[PDB]
Order: C-alpha cells, then sequence, then structure tokens
C-alpha cells in the first residue's frame, strides 16, 4: 500500500462553487466558460510503481496527465493552455502547480470523509469542486 491510496478510483463530479470566476480569473473565453461549466466530469485516479494518472472525461474533453510526484511535465489543459505541470504530496494533500504565459495556478486534491475535494485557486480567487465515488 501506499502514497496515493486513498485518490485511486472512479469519480463523478457532484457540486461545483465559483468555477466561472476562477475560469475568468485564468483567463478563458465566454464559449469555453459555458460549455465547459456546464460539465460532470468523471476523474478516473490510478497508480503505477512511481507513475500516477488521472483522466477526465466529460462532454466537452477528456483529458489525461500521467507524472512522477516532484518531476516537472508539460499538460494540455481542457481550456487548452499548454503549462508545465509540477505535482508533489503535501501532508496528504496532492499539490499541482500550473505555469504558462508568467502566470500560475495552484489546485489542490484532497480526501475529506468519502468524497474528494478540489481546490483551485488563481490570485485571489477560490473555485471548490466536490467529488464522490462513482
Ligand atoms: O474539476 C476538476 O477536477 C478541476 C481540475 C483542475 C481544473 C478545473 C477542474 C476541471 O474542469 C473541467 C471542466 C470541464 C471538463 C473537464 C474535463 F473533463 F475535460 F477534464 C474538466
Amino acid at each position: 500500500s501506499h502514497m496515493c491510496d486513498a485518490f485511486v478510483g472512479t469519480w463523478k463530479l457532484v457540486s461545483s462553487e465559483n468555477f466561472d470566476d476562477y475560469m475568468k480569473e485564468v483567463g478563458v473565453g465566454f464559449a469555453t466558460r459555458k460549455v465547459a461549466g456546464m460539465a460532470k466530469p468523471n476523474m478516473i485516479i490510478s497508480v503505477n510503481g512511481d507513475v500516477i494518472t488521472i483522466k477526465s472525461e466529460s462532454t466537452f474533453k477528456n483529458t489525461e496527465i500521467s507524472f512522477i510526484l516532484g518531476q516537472e511535465f508539460d499538460e494540455v489543459t481542457a481550456d487548452d493552455r499548454k503549462v508545465k505541470s509540477t505535482i508533489t504530496l503535501d501532508g496528504g494533500v496532492l499539490v499541482h502547480v500550473q505555469k504558462w504565459d508568467g502566470k500560475s495556478t495552484t489546485i489542490k486534491r484532497k480526501r475529506e470523509d468519502d468524497k474528494l475535494v478540489v481546490e483551485c485557486v488563481m490570485k485571489g480567487v477560490t473555485s471548490t469542486r466536490v467529488y464522490e465515488r462513482a
């Protein structure tokens, strides 16, 4: 057993707060905000050795990242940013920093009761996205 055991599984979005304002702060344009904001993604998290994979599937886009903790990688986000990402574990929280165009956003993923809670921060703006097991 290991590092991210409690994250592994298939998860479905059950609530979102302040996501439009997060996306605005990130620089996402109107039509992508509207369509992406409707989506109810499924997130599939798996671990194989040191490699963590996070897959997201939705009506809008499917995304997938695979990574080693602490090791920077290139990521294409769902809104089509080309970013440089580093993901670490800090006190049981997955902390994901994305850098692009001199900007930065941080996404935290944590287990809270039977939920997986995702907090997305861009400058002073936070969005909270709650997932439950599928
Ligand atoms: O909810 C989350 O896990 C977060 C993760 C960080 C970025 C924001 C949000 C992902 O937001 C979206 C919104 C629409 C569709 C998709 C995807 F299925 F294409 F991945 C993803």
